[PDB]
């Protein structure tokens, strides 16, 4: 019945003053009762009949028949009510707590709260709650949920490639030198265990989430005096080097798996 609200507002004629409320700022049901009552009643004070569209006209016909002025009470109820909601926040505002969620994922309330220009961190808190308490209303909640969710498998990947690369980096005393893939059936036809040994290695110094890595580790393999002759390492793209890095990655994910239930027999 709220949802029914926000749909229609987002014709039939209106009350000129009518105040604009949006679903992000979670007002009470009673306040959309109270400006339900003022539509009707407004309609019924000019001509509004209500058009072709029978069933459905008479009990639509209905509450413009039957609509009343409000009381005082009810007027006073109203004013009241227009506060309670987050009157602060604006569209702009609400998106950006959205953004916050997908950057640092729903319990990260310590970076999001930071993130919301305008907002105190006590004022994002607050939102914060009423939001995942009652998100449900919210007319855009399934791509919002799908932004939030896809920004926290992300944080989620990240993590767990830090752990598998930092366990494998940590399974020798000189890496650049001694580490070995396990490659199954997926070594293909085109890289070395030497390039490859680098392309992990000189991705975990640098930083694998590191922005333009790609860019930095081209670079790192072109300076590298033991590919000095090999033409093929040294004229990958950065798309294509991101490509193997991502194939030695799995590799390396995979074996630790492997390790930890060849571990869960003792
Ligand atoms: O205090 C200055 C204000 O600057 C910015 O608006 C911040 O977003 C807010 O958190 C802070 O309260
Ligand atoms: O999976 C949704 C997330 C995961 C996490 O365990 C929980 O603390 C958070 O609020 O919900």
């Amino acid at each position: 019945a709220v949802d029914a609200y926000f749909r229609e507002a987002l014709k039939a004629p209106r009350p000129p003053k009518q105040p604009i409320v949006q679903d992000f700022q979670f007002f009470p049901p009673r306040l959309f009762e109270l400006l339900d009552q003022e539509i009707y009643y407004f309609r019924k004070t000019v001509g509004y009949k209500v058009p072709k569209n029978t069933k459905v006209q008479r009990e639509e016909q209905r509450k413009i028949d039957e609509a009343e002025p409000l009381t005082e009470e009810e007027i006073q109820e109203k004013e009241n009510l227009l506060s309670q909601g987050f009157t602060a926040w604006t569209k702009r505002d609400f998106n950006q707590f959205i953004k916050a969620n997908e950057k640092y994922g729903r319990d990260d309330i310590d970076n999001i709260a930071k993130d919301v220009e305008g907002k105190t961190p006590e004022e994002v808190i607050e939102y914060n709650a009423v939001f995942w308490e009652r998100c449900t209303e919210l007319q855009d909640i399934e791509r919002i949920m799908g932004q939030i969710e896809r920004g926290e498998g992300k944080i989620q990947r990240r993590l767990s490639i830090k752990k598998a690369l930092d366990q494998k980096m940590s399974r020798y005393r000189a890496p650049f030198h001694q580490l070995r893939l396990q490659y199954g059936n997926n070594k293909g036809k085109n890289y070395t265990e030497i390039e490859d040994r680098f392309l992990v290695c000189m991705l975990h110094k640098l930083g694998f989430d590191k922005e333009n890595v790609y860019e930095e580790l081209r670079a790192a393999i072109r300076a590298s005096p033991q590919f000095r002759f090999d033409w093929f390492i040294k004229s990958r793209t950065a798309l294509e080097l991101q490509r193997r890095c991502n194939t030695l990655i799995t590799l390396i994910e995979r074996e630790n798996i492997e390790l930890e239930e060849k571990e869960r027999a003792e």
